[PDB]
């Protein structure tokens, strides 16, 4: 349900659309505790 959990499955096309959802600006953060 969360842009981390999500973005697990999400295409990386639509990261920015999952966090903008959530409030996340900072998806590069984001994206350093995906990977």
């Amino acid at each position: 349900e969360d842009v981390w959990e999500i973005l697990r499955q999400a295409p990386p096309s639509e990261y920015e659309r999952i966090a903008f959802q959530h409030g996340v600006t900072d998806l590069r953060g984001m994206l350093k505790r995906l990977k």
